[PDB]
């Protein structure tokens, strides 16, 4: 029986995923086939309807100088941060001396602006070899963890923060009581907390189970958020839905009554209550529909080993270790993954071990089939990879159901 990381409540399990990799550790062929596997499931406190995993992965088994996302890799995200940035040097920042921290500032993909506009800032990246990345750009780092601790000496020798902002950050935080306690010691009193990651709503909508995996400890809504930051003395003052990542939520947390809350909040509380969202049974009824596209998927690909169809995967998302070790889908299936990132080519994915290529590898002649893991980059990767299409080939997906366009 396992404690909600945010309140003490008793977490009650949904969904689970069995035995599960690191999602992103890539090992070499030669490499010895052993690796440290934890058991993936996820549960909903029954106090403050927090949707967490069961079992955490120790950070330092994640988050370390070998970490192989790249966050500036997407267009379209790298598009996304500069107008975040520039969204907030326009509102936020426009004090004398404002301040901005970054929680888990990667590669510095968000931070560029910043520096760019001459405005003081923090990241904080424990992954070392991104953080290097970024202050190659100028960017001012600290590879360290933010928790409360670090929180406290950031305050101490730099002030208060005016904003302080986590993207596809706070979701991989089990501690996040220590961070929001670093939030209450570093935050300027009329400053803001925003972060945003994957969305329950939409990963329930589109049974995006591979949204589930072990940097993804909590799946947030609205309804958990506001809970959250009630009980550390914030309050969800704004909400916004951002389609990135397969869809997310954007939080913005002030001090309990500094700001009114806008439209927005009550408006999504009230979605995701008429919806059930977070209802047992709502929650239930997605991992029924989790088995379901399983069985579909490897009923599919057995089907067309069977009929002489070959198939490779496309994009070696952290995301893919889930659908690959939880349907049971090696090499013999899914021959090639072919994907963008240096750190992962010439190596196997966890797990499965399908063998990782380059993506200028996937060229003329093409297979027959692409599973798309990189299904939350479908634009941006269709768009590079229209002779594949043209000659014929069709992607197979499995959000939000099974089928081949
Ligand atoms: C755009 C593009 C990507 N690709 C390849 C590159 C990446 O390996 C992977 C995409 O991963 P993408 O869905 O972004 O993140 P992943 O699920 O891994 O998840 C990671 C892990 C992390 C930090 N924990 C997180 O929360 C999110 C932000 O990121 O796909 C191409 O080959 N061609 C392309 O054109
Ligand atoms: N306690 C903590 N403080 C700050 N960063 C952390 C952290 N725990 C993990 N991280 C960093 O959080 C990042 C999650 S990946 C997301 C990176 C980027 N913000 C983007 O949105 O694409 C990794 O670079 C990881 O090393
Ligand atoms: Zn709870």
């Amino acid at each position: 029986p396992t404690a909600c990381r945010v309140c003490g409540g008793g977490v009650q399990e949904f969904l689970d995923l069995g035995r599960q990799p690191l999602s992103d550790r890539f090992r070499k062929p030669d490499e010895l086939d052993d690796e440290f596997t934890y058991r993936l499931a996820v549960g909903r406190c029954d106090s403050c309807e927090m949707v967490q995993l069961t079992e955490e992965v120790p950070r330092d088994l994640m988050f370390h100088e070998v970490y192989p996302y790249h966050s500036s890799g997407s267009s379209v995200m790298r598009e996304h941060f500069a107008m975040l940035a520039r969204d907030f040097l326009a509102t936020e920042l426009t004090g004398p001396d404002p301040f901005i921290v970054e929680i888990g500032c990667n590669d510095g993909i968000m931070l560029r602006t910043i520096q760019e506009a001459g405005v003081r800032h923090l990241g904080f990246e424990p992954s070392s070899g991104v953080a290097a990345k970024a202050r190659e750009k100028g960017i001012r780092v600290r590879t360290d963890f933010f928790e409360k601790a670090t929180a406290d000496d950031v305050r101490r020798t730099e002030g208060p923060a005016n904003v302080i902002y986590a993207a596809n950050t706070l979701c991989h935080i089990p501690y996040v009581q220590s961070v929001l306690e670093g939030v209450d010691a570093l935050l300027a009193p009329d400053g803001v907390f925003v972060f945003e990651d994957p969305y329950l709503g939409d990963i329930v909508a589109k049974t995006s189970f591979d949204q589930i995996y072990d940097q993804h400890f909590f799946l947030f809504s609205a309804t958990s958020v506001q809970g959250m930051a009630q009980r550390c003395g914030f309050e969800l003052v704004d909400v916004q839905r951002l389609p990135v990542h397969g869809g997310e939520v954007r939080y913005t947390l002030a001090r309990q009554g500094s700001r009114t809350p806008s439209a927005a909040v009550a408006q999504l509380l009230a979605a995701e209550r008429e919806q059930e969202l977070s209802d047992m049974a709502t929650l239930r009824a997605f991992a029924g529909n989790v088995v379901k596209i399983r069985d579909e998927l490897t009923a599919l690909l057995h089907r067309l080993r069977a009929e002489g169809r070959s198939v490779v995967g496309y994009g070696a998302t952290a995301k893919s270790a889930t659908v690959t070790n939880f349907c049971g889908i090696g090499p013999d299936l899914v021959h090639s993954v072919y994907d963008t990132t240096p750190d992962k080519q010439n190596r196997l994915t966890p797990g499965a071990h399908i063998p990782v290529r380059p993506a200028s590898a996937f060229s003329d002649p093409y297979p027959d089939y692409a599973l798309l893991f990189a299904w939350n980059h479908a634009e941006e990767i269709m768009a590079k990879e229209q002779e594949f299409h043209q000659a014929g080939g069709r992607w197979i997906l499995y959000v939000p159901e099974v089928h081949i366009r």
